[PDB]
């Protein structure tokens, strides 16, 4: 035992699986906005002699001797995420460790408030993340939710947009030491200008968590959360095309310069969000992740992604334009993003039976809540993004081909309806029939037949 | 941009990093005990395009649709974790989706244990772990000492071993719902069945933590700890050559049979386990790193590594006996498993000014804790290990050379002691005088020469 | 030394102060809603021979031995307390153990929440009381907020009563475990059945604390708690007219009557209160204050009781009416209950100003605050009571006179903000000037000598 | 309805029961150290007009107005107060707020410590108070270990003594910010010198819970806990003789002086004691009570009070050399202070049934447990103290006489063992057997005779 074999030949029953994996993302069309190819260049990086290292601590501090090439990897990381966002270094900082956006959310709790303190947040039926802090009627789900203390906030139901009216109203009577501002299923720009007043009045810090909108920040295509922030958690294999990772900002300086004679009261977000991290949360970093965010931000730093920011929003107003064509209805009545917003109430037909009948034509889409729904178990819409198959090198003329297997595969769903009664008669009628099934294949076959003939970003069998 | 180029031409200056990292493995030794060189098979596995796939939940209750192929993958290390330990299926589960192995450790306590619940474990100066808590007398620096309560115990300072005698007659008195049984800088084996009857008397769990030890245990060499315990969490990266991540064990089935008539009263340790990880801690999956987990899981049902681990404990014992010919002393007399600890003070020289001119000479070692240390900044031992070098086929004649490097190097390390004052004063004096620069220069070539014609398992450049 | 020995002989200096006290209660007026005297048939009581008693538990649960004749005390007042409200003890329960009224209601929250559990209840600065919980913006003040967590709701400024609109709104975002519905300042009676419907709907628990109208509720003078409440605590000292005790009571019985087939789900609420006052926060009970509760209840199942609950409303309505004619304004426009808050804002004078001028001619009256009020130092209100002066058989001529010294004394209070500025120049103004201080001599000789000739309840001397 | 009926006819049924328990006291024999009768003086001041005042706050700080004489009431209570205790008002306070024992405790931890902070006091079966902190096995019976965390330390159980170096180790390991030093059931007298070296090695406060002991150190016969305690809590209805209230006291002044150059660091106790008792924990003082306890305390600062202080442990003494030469084992061997403990086992009886047959026979103790004690319900011991029957001029030789009564009654418990089994069908066997009801019969004529020929301090009818 060398050692120096390859997977092909020590575990061939490995490799079959993994191939497999390869040849199912080449011959199907991708929709989910949580999901983008990474280039090829950061999986080598992924896989390399980094993952044989242990290091604890900070550069600088660490534990062990002997880690002097790691400390010069580290400290170029965290120049080049101060760069892609056009930050001066003597005003903000970052930290690269946390394993995933999870954990980055979780550290900055930890440091800037004491256990049963309170946080406000978006609700997660309303557009919110899990990590925001979410409550059942009889169980406590979240994490957050069991250390701390938590109330969300919610929409406006007749226009879709944040009710900033009823947020600061209810911030006078909770009066929250922390306001998260970050949505993972909306459609418009949050307005930072006005949730800084809010935090102004009752004395609070304000999180921006742009996991989802973090590879359009970086291209100046829509307005910055760090122009009315002070803590930025960002996740790097969204909209970034990169590894799984975490990152966390925080400002340094002079805060509330000249109060009284020649004072200069400094921020203090320095030295807490560091100790939370290490040695409190987590042990040692993992420096093969490290080294595969560093190539993936040395490539939001040049003319090529910012044509590619540029695509993302049209391919999306392409899509919402030919939505409204066929006859649907939008929620909010358009986007401003990445992603759309699809209400099927009209069409007679619920986002549960949508995206199981779309899961056997190879189209992937995930069923979203809207604002009159009655119960949660059957949705009455759907959830679009473009960010990946723009990676494809798709454009509008494409775009609107896959509207025409979209309203082709609902119409197919409308048929069943009209034969079964309950959802678990509806998911046994696809697959005894052979009527309906021979329908659905000759369907699957355009659609691998259109989505093969389009470059895939990776390497050429794994 | 196609996004398929080679690392070496898209990003020229992180691949010289990477090359000079892989340059200093091979040059040097290393005996720190928690590393190990990776096999080139798992690495593969590491980087590929299960990167690139967002799925939530468990297999058969996903959240979206396509997870066809990474159910199998998940399944299949789930098996190949039960039959490297020769458990039985009925008896026993696994959880496979913890980002290392201090998030396995939190994802136990808040699935059985509410919040400011008490906890016992091992002592950090004494040779445990951090996540077991830890507070200062100013501070609290863990966070398991933050959401929960914490008080250690002790070893015996005359004998080194563990005191359980101290440890029943606490327990009566703090009566603590948890108790851990791992260690992190310990020469002996651990009296399982001793720690079980302090359980049943106070009625509480027994956590086994056996991140250390979890490539013994599945040789057979050591006694296991699955016969006296409940929970046992481990990592995938330090003995069992693998890439980083975490593993969480738990009993199923009938426990107290037959307490009345025919009554059966089940264990109910796999709800709560599975419902910490997600929704309530983590996100979404590292894909990509359960799969290279599975591959080195199945390296380990080889006689191959059977030999592999015999050689571990044959290499430890011979590097003991060549210490204690040169005048040395060991802590507890010996070493039963893979590392030794030394004891300097009868030398006159602290582990602090050792671990330091050991590294100029690219020989790794970190400084330990001794039961009689008056001050913590200058610990006055060492922790020696054997299983990384054991990888690259060193043998017992090979590691009596490495005590004479460093018996060579202390000497070195007690001609500056006569000549310096403070520590401070130390550090530099190895610099800018040019007489002890230059035998430190003639000592660093032959280790080299040396250390440079043995295999070294990955790849060949990165 | 025999220890039989009169006050008047052994302690002649502790003799005078007694006698002070006794002379300033009968020569001036009170005009404080929560102050009322006691009969002399409850005075002989409260200090006897059962001072010297030292018994732990409940009836038929003694600790010690020979509680054979307070255990009859205990249960003659369990059940005159039970017919005082007309209950039906079958279906209720009382505890007549609490110290007083802040200690009732810990007892409550202890037995019923856990820690760190939601409660909400009405503002301080809006007439509620400071037990129901209260926060700064930089300290916990009330020990309802240290050990649980708090959120109050408000009132509607444009018409002074309870905002039950806003209460349901707040209430399903923020879901508390407990609703309080009690007043300590309000001139209006609380809509119980509007509460209720809240609290059928986040499913909660509803304590009604009418420790300020429990005289009045007994009277059947108005609309009775008990219909709409699960708890009731009250004290026994504010319009009872007894010693200074405290009163819980709870529902037992049947709840959601046939629930399925032949089911009866109970009240749980009588085992989990009885543990929470002994032995957990009291130790042991005075029995000496107990017996004096007794003698009190009995007199309220009197038809002289109901007289005199009936000239309390009466005496509160002509000094409503009499107000308006000398040109003041009421809050909420008018009284339903016992007491009057005034409005001084269109006269030019603050409460500060007019509480402490009123105090130098013997008339006792506190401020209190208004909905428009900038600064909390200087109130610009009062609250005025009648429950007091009625039990020296005032009449509704007699109350009319009130009115003409007050409103005398305000406007000796409009002269000397004319000639001083800050409000600490206004105290000292009221002393050294001697045109001011005589004018307000030749006032407080006229109260005393108006007020001295009505009876006075008690004994004669002390 | 004048208000000044006397309640021997206004309450005709009240006033029969107020008779029946003056007569019980005349007529038996009190053996509980937990109870002494009160003077005359004290009890006409526990009920006068002072229960018809309402004021709020500290004197100098009141809320209302009109609070002129009891200002000099509270005031005068804090001066005879310091001087009973031969204390310096510059360097001591006292708070003579508290309603009980009780809640004087659970004020002085809300005022130093934060919720769930760890405190660490003498276990309940071994001789502490259940304020101190106690949990069950299965359930928290004691608000102290609700709201904080709590763990004991036990005695020696084959000396009987507080086992002080067991102290001094779990302290180091537990590390607890409280540390009381108080007892309920103890016959020596605690070391104070040793518990304030354990406080300063691990930097806690020193609580001294006194309320057993408070008459003995006003007179200067045992060595006072004041010379090394920072705080000192006691009730004044114990050895006092007065009404049942609290008292805290609290060092103030320098503290740690001469640190650095000319500085002077400190105490702060005053503000943050006086801040808990109110506004948070409590509401109106009970004005009636304070005025009794500084009745009674003007009689410990007289040559009388010193010689009842040495009759109670002349009478102890007494008692106790009694029982040894009637066949007796005594706890730790004998007795220091005004409690004898006694052990049964040799004797072949139980304290449940031995408890139970003296009190046919108007005996009332209450029976204690033994450090060999298999079963709780059944202790082997009983408790017996001599500060009440000290008041009705019993001496030495009267106290011999008791012994002889209670050898008698025992044997008469040693005759029903023979006959009957469970312990139910002991207490049925004293009644339904003319036998031995008629032998009790002739022994309970005999002691009410004997008790009825001494003086009973108080009144003379209730």
């Amino acid at each position: 035992w060398t050692g120096q074999e390859s997977l092909s030949d020590s575990d061939p029953e490995m490799w079959e699986l993994l191939q497999r994996e390869k040849d199912r993302q080449c011959r199907g069309l991708e929709l989910i906005a949580s999901e983008n190819f990474c280039s090829r260049a950061a999986l080598e990086a992924l896989g390399s002699c980094l993952n044989n290292k242990y290091s604890e601590g900070y550069p600088g501090k660490r534990y062990y001797g002997g880690a002097e090439v790691v400390d010069e990897i580290e400290l170029l990381c965290q120049r080049r995420a101060l760069e892609a966002f056009d930050l001066d270094p003597a005003q903000w900082g970052v930290n690269v460790q946390p394993y995933s956006g999870s954990p980055a959310n979780l550290a900055v709790y930890t440091a800037l408030l004491q256990p049963h303190d309170r946080i406000m947040g978006l609700d997660l039926p309303d557009g919110g993340h899990l990590t925001h802090g979410y409550m059942s009627d009889v169980k406590r789900i979240s994490a957050t939710s069991i250390f701390f203390e938590s109330m969300p906030y919610k929409l406006n139901p007749k226009t879709g947009l944040i009710d900033y009216n009823q947020l600061a109203l209810t911030a006078r009577l909770f009066r929250p030491r922390l306001i998260i501002a970050g949505t993972s299923a909306y459609a418009r720009l949050i307005d930072y200008a006005r949730m800084r007043e809010v935090c102004d009045e009752v004395k609070a810090h304000l999180l921006a968590d742009m996991a989802h909108i973090s590879g359009l920040v970086a291209a100046k295509v829509i307005p910055s959360p760090f122009k009315h922030a002070d803590i930025v958690t960002t996740t790097t294999h969204k909209t970034l095309r990169g590894a799984r990772s975490g990152l966390i900002f925080y400002r340094k300086g002079v805060k509330a310069v000249d109060p009284k004679t020649g004072r200069e009261i400094p921020y203090t977000f320095e030295d807490r969000i560091n100790f939370a991290v290490f040695p409190s949360l987590q042990g040692g970093p993992h420096n093969h992740a490290i080294a595969a965010v560093a190539v993936a931000l040395k490539q939001a730093c040049t003319p090529m992604f910012r044509e590619y920011s540029l695509q993302v929003l049209k391919n999306a107003r392409a899509m919402a334009d030919a939505l409204l064509e066929r006859g649907y209805s939008l929620v909010s009545g358009g986007t401003d993003n990445h992603l759309v917003l699809v209400d099927l109430r009209p069409k007679g037909l619920d986002g549960a039976r949508a995206e199981r009948v779309l899961e056997l034509v190879s189209i992937t889409a995930n069923k979203n809540t809207c604002p009159g729904d009655r119960s949660a178990i059957t949705p009455g819409g759907l959830r679009l993004g473009a960010p990946a198959l723009t990676s494809r090198q798709f454009r509008e003329d494409d775009f609107r081909r896959v509207v025409d297997f979209i309203d082709e595969g609902v119409n197919i769903g409308l048929e069943v309806k009209s034969k079964t009664a309950k959802l678990q008669d509806f998911k046994s009628f696809l697959l005894k029939d052979s009527e309906t099934s021979q329908r659905l294949a000759n369907l699957r076959q355009r659609v691998e037949q259109f989505a093969r003939a389009f470059p895939m970003p990776g390497f050429d069998e794994h």
